DNA sequence: GCGATCAGCG
DNA sequence: ACGCTGATCGCA
C-alpha cells in the first residue's frame, strides 16, 4: 500500500545529500548481526536494497561514510556497530529519531520506530514485533514484507523529523539531541566496537578457585545448620533460619522471611551460620555473574567483550551496559576486585587509563541548591564522606576506615534524597530518636539544602515534571497521587533526579570534549568505558604523560556551576591497577 | 516472567 | 520509610 522500487543496482537518485536511511537488524545483541534488509526514502523517491547488493557498490559505501550527505534514522548505534562489523563507516547522521523520543519523554518506553510514530499521532508504520515475531517464532519476514516494512519505517522517519524538532525546541531540548546527545551516540558506537580486552586465562584460574572455595565454605553451613538444603531456596533456607534455628524474624517479604544482607547483618551476634551464608553468597555472584557470564560473552579470537551502551532507557538520563555489564564490576571486596585485573589493554606497551569525578552530585547539589555551607564545603575541597563519617562514628580524620566512609556515604546522599529517620535509624544500627535528631542537625548545618528540596517537589506539582541543568525532562503524574507511598516515591524521584541526572549531562559533555580534543592532539587513545562518573580509557605508554594534563582539565571544563568540579586519575596494567 | 538479591555508580 | 541500573536464580 506504499510505493517504492525494488532496486537492483544502485542508481543516482538513492544518493541525495539527505535521506532518511534504515539499515535493519533484527537481532537484540547487533555485535556482529547481518543485515537483513537497507531502505532508502529521500526527494526522488523511496527505494529498498538488498545488502548484499549495496553495501558491495563503492558509491553506495562512499556515501554513507559521508559526513555532507545527510541522514536521518531510528537508532542509529545500532546500525553503525552493525557496519563496523562489516569494514562500512557511517557519519551524517542529522537525526535519530529514537533519541528524540527519549528526550521529549523517556518514561514512553520507546523502542521501535512504531511507538515514537505514535508520539505524533503518525501510525502508518507497523511494531516490529508484529512483523518478526517473540521469542522462539521470531523470524525475519519474506521480501515483499521485509521490504514494506522498511520503507515504512523510512517514510515514517522522514515525516517525523520536522514535528519532533519542534517540541524539542520548545522543551529547550533541542541542543541537547544534536550537540549533545546524536554526538555522544557516534563515540558510543566506537566504543562498544572496540571491544576491552580480557584475560581470559587468569578468569579460567579464578573459577577453579572459586569452585574448590564454594564446596568448602557450601560444607561448614551444612555443618552448622545440622543438613543439607538448597541454599539458594529462600523457603529452605527460611526454614533452617527461622524455624529450625528459631533466629527472629526482622523482615517479612511478599512471599516470605526476608534473608537480605541487611538482614543477615543484624542476625551475626545470633548464630555463626548467618555469616557463611553471607560469604556463600558473595563467592556465588562473583562465580555466576563475573566468571561464568564474563568468559559466555568473551569473542575467542580476539578475547574481547563487547558491551551494548543503552543511551535512551533511564529515567535520569544516564547509561546502561548490557551484556554484560561492565558498569558494575566488582571493586569493594578484594576476592572480587581480582577480577578487574583480567580487563587488560588490546595492545602489548599499552596501558589503561582512567578519571572521575569527586562527589560530583553533591557538587551539583551545591550548585543548584545554591547553598552557603555547602558550596563553602566544595570550595575547601573537603571530603564531605570523610567529614561525615567523623561527626556520626566520633572518630578524627585518622581513624576514618574505608567502611566508616562509605557508610557515610550512605548517609550523605540518603539524607539529601529524602531518607526517613527509620531508614536512617537501621543503617547505622543506632536508636530512632538519635537518627532524627541527626537529621535535624545535618539542616541545621545545610538550610539551602532543604529550602531547594522543598521548591523542587513544589514546582514538581506545579509543573508536573523536573529538569536537569541541560534541560533533560522527567515527567512525575504521581506528584500529585491521593495515595501517600505513590506521592513520596514521586516526592523523593523530584528531590533525585535533577541532580543525578545532572551529572549524567556533566560526564557526557565531557566525554564529547575529550574525543574532539585527543583527535586534535592526534593521539591513538580512545575511550573504553564510562561508569557513570568514571571514564575509562586505553593507550599506548608513550600517551600517558600527555593524558594525565589532558583528561583531567577536559573534565573540570566541561561546565562552569559555582563550586569547583574535581577529577581523580590513575593509569597502570590493568583496570585494577588504574584505580 | 517476576521478585528477591546483589554487583556497581551517586 | 534515599535514587538509578543489570544479571542471576528460584519459584512462597
Ligand atoms: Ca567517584
Amino acid at each position: 500500500k506504499m510505493a517504492f522500487t525494488l532496486a537492483d543496482r544502485v542508481t543516482e537518485e538513492m544518493l541525495a545529500d539527505k535521506a532518511a536511511l534504515v539499515v535493519e537488524v533484527v537481532e537484540e545483541n547487533y555485535h556482529d548481526a547481518p543485515i537483513v534488509g537497507i531502505a532508502v526514502v529521500n526527494e526522488h523517491g523511496r527505494f529498498f536494497l538488498r545488502p548484499e547488493t549495496a553495501l558491495a557498490d563503492p558509491q553506495f559505501v562512499a556515501w554513507l561514510g559521508d559526513e555532507t550527505k545527510k541522514k536521518s534514522m531510528f537508532d542509529s548505534k545500532r546500525a553503525a556497530v552493525a557496519l563496523k562489523w562489516k569494514g562500512i563507516e557511517l557519519c551524517g547522521v542529522s537525526f535519530d529519531l529514537l533519541l528524540a523520543a527519549y528526550l521529549l519523554d523517556p518514561a514512553q518506553g520507546v523502542d521501535d520506530v512504531a511507538a515514537a510514530a505514535k508520539m505524533k499521532q503518525y501510525e502508518a508504520v507497523r511494531p516490529d514485533e508484529a512483523v518478526y515475531g517473540k521469542g522462539a517464532k521470531r523470524a525475519v519476514p519474506d521480501e515483499p514484507v521485509l521490504a514494506e516494512h522498511l520503507v515504512r519505517k523510512a517514510a515514517a522517519i522522514w515525516e517525523l523529523e520536522r514535528p519532533f524538532l519542534d517540541e524539542l525546541r520548545r522543551n529547550e531540548q533541542d541542543r541537547l539531541l544534536v550537540e549533545l546527545e546524536q554526538p555522544l551516540s557516534s563515540i558510543l558506537a566506537e566504543m562498544e566496537f572496540a571491544g576491552v580486552k580480557v584475560d581470559t586465562k587468569r578468569l579460567e584460574q579464578m573459577g577453579k578457585e572459586l569452585a574448590e572455595q564454594l564446596g568448602t565454605v557450601e560444607q561448614r553451613i551444612y555443618e552448622l545448620a545440622g543438613q543439607e538444603f538448597n541454599i539458594n531456596s529462600p523457603k529452605q533456607l527460611g526454614v533452617i533460619l527461622f524455624e529450625k534455628l528459631q533466629l527472629p524474624v526482622l523482615k517479612k517479604t511478599k512471599t516470605g522471611y526476608s534473608t537480605s544482607a541487611d538482614v543477615l547483618e543484624k542476625l551475626a551476634p545470633y548464630h555463626e551460620i548467618v555469616e557463611n551464608i553471607l560469604h556463600y553468597r558473595q563467592l556465588g555472584k562473583l562465580q555466576s555473574t563475573y566468571i561464568e557470564g564474563l568468559l559466555k560473552v568473551v569473542r575467542p579470537a580476539t578475547k574481547k567483550v563487547h558491551t551494548i551502551f543503552n543511551q535512551a532507557l533511564t529515567q535520569t538520563g544516564r547509561l546502561s551496559s548490557t551484556e554484560p555489564n561492565l558498569q558494575n564490576i566488582p571493586i569493594r571486596l578484594e576476592e572480587g576486585r581480582k577480577i578487574r585485573q583480567a580487563f587488560v589493554p588490546s595492545e602489548s606497551d599499552w596501558l589503561i587509563f582512567a578519571a572521575d569525578y569527586s562527589q560530583i552530585e553533591l557538587r551539583v547539589l551545591a550548585h543548584i541548591a545554591e547553598d552557603d555551607n555547602l558550596m563553602e564545603a566544595f570550595r575547601r575541597d573537603l571530603d564531605i564522606h570523610t567529614k561525615t563519617a567523623m561527626d556520626i562514628f566520633q572518630v578524627s580524620e585518622d581513624e576514618v576506615t574505608p567502611n566508616m566512609r562509605r557508610q557515610a556515604k550512605a548517609v550523605n546522599y540518603g539524607i539529601v534524597y529524602g531518607i526517613s529517620d527509620y531508614g536512617l535509624a537501621q543503617n547505622l544500627n543506632i536508636s530512632r530518636k538519635e537518627a532524627a535528631e541527626f537529621i535535624e542537625r545535618y539542616f541545621e548545618s545545610f538550610p539551602g539544602v532543604k529550602r531547594y528540596m522543598e521548591n523542587i517537589v513544589q514546582e514538581a506539582k506545579q509543573k508536573g515534571y523536573v529538569t536537569t541543568l541541560l534541560h533533560r525532562r522527567r515527567y512525575l503524574p504521581d506528584i500529585t497521587s491521593r495515595n501517600f507511598n505513590v506521592r513520596s516515591f514521586a516526592e523523593r524521584m523530584a528531590m533525585n533526579t535533577p541532580i543525578q541526572g545532572s551529572a549524567a549531562d556533566i560526564i557526557k559533555k565531557a566525554m564529547i570534549d575529550l574525543n574532539a580534543r585527543l583527535k586534535e592532539e592526534r593521539l591513538q587513545a580512545h575511550l573504553l568505558l564510562q561508569v557513570h562518573d568514571e571514564l575509562i580509557l586505553e593507550a599506548p605508554k608513550e600517551e600517558m604523560e600527555r593524558l594525565c594534563r589532558l583528561v583531567p582539565e577536559v573534565m573540570e571544563q566541561a561546565v562552569t556551576l559555582r563550586v569547583p568540579l574535581k577529577v581523580d586519575y590513575h593509569y597502570g596494567s590493568t583496570w585494577y591497577d588504574a584505580k
